[PDB]
């Protein structure tokens, strides 16, 4: 392991991939997402920018008092009726929107942390764009083409939906989205799925989702969190190294290979990133087809 990480014991293959690539700038993740915190040292040297649909209304910044707030009660392990109580006596109005940016720090902060940093992605040298949705399936809609147009080779996700969906399949883009295109499920520490983790089952993956260490805004302090949508920003970084490796090695991109080798190697199965690589890179049993 030339660049240990925190997930390799739970994904066969993670250490070994990381050998031979962290990722390639001339692969582009856009997320979906909210606004994340770009002043942590896990994003020091990462290659990310922010798009803002320019079709939003800048909302007002939130203060660094109001995500202490926040992460108070995290770090104070409120529950269901106690914790919506808190959240409503000191943040209202922000809380809303607190969860989609700290959500998007620590989804960024996965795919992107730096090595070294407290936060170390699976593809810390891929390009990475934020498009923050916190401002706010049209919308949806529209952030999609508004990624295409500035070049996703990924679009990480959380009738003209569906159509701007099938767009991104029709040009060799990929879309990663938890179950709640590779669907992504959660897996428990020991690979066994989570009884929350829900076509999904047909197109989706299972991967590590419980207690998944990233980025919070305004401290470099990580946390661990757990669900679905832990587990699929795991999948856009292996889906991320595997593409970077394509170009590695003079080919083209080719999203669907990439998608398909992961699915073919708790849905369709936990990830397997040594049965995709040969799929992907050597010489696959035909058993796989």
């Amino acid at each position: 392991a030339l660049h240990p990480h925190d997930l390799d014991e739970r994904i066969p293959g993670l250490a070994d991939l990381h050998n031979q690539t962290l990722g390639d700038p001339q692969i582009t993740i856009v997320i979906i997402d909210g606004d994340p915190d770009y002043t942590l040292s896990c994003f020091e040297g990462a290659e990310v920018s922010k798009v803002f649909p320019y079709w939003h209304e800048p909302a007002e910044p939130i203060t660094p008092e109001d995500y202490a707030a926040f992460q108070s009660i995290r770090d104070q392990g409120l529950k269901g009726k106690e914790k919506e109580e808190a959240l409503e006596a000191v943040i209202p109005d922000t809380k809303d929107r607190i969860v989609l940016n700290d959500h998007a720090c620590h989804v960024t902060s996965t795919i992107v942390g730096q090595e070294h940093s407290p936060v170390f992605g699976i593809a810390p040298n891929c390009r990475v764009i934020n498009m923050p949705q916190d401002a706010v399936p049209l919308n949806l809609a529209r952030a999609i083409d508004l990624a295409l147009e500035l070049g996703a080779n990924i679009i990480h996700c959380a009738e003209i939906l569906v159509q701007a969906i099938k767009k991104c399949q029709d040009n060799n883009v990929l879309i990663v989205s938890p179950t709640g295109t590779l669907a992504v499920g959660a897996a428990k520490v020991d690979g066994t799925p989570c009884h929350f983790s829900n076509n999904n089952t047909k197109e989706g993956i299972l991967a590590p989702g419980e207690e998944i260490l990233g980025a919070q805004p305004c401290t470099e302090e990580p946390v661990r969190l757990t669900g679905t949508s832990m587990a699929a920003p795991v999948m856009t970084g292996i889906s991320a190294l595997l593409m970077s490796l394509q170009v590695q090695q003079g080919k083209p991109v080719d999203a669907e290979a990439v998608r398909t080798a992961l699915l073919k190697t708790c849905l369709r199965g936990f990830v397997n990133i040594p049965g995709a690589m040969k799929v992907l890179f050597g010489q696959p049993s035909v058993t796989v087809s």
